[PDB]
């Protein structure tokens, strides 16, 4: 969850 956000948001950029 912690990385899913930082990784899910930076990947959608």
């Amino acid at each position: 969850i912690l990385g899913k956000i930082w990784k899910g948001i930076k990947s959608l950029f």
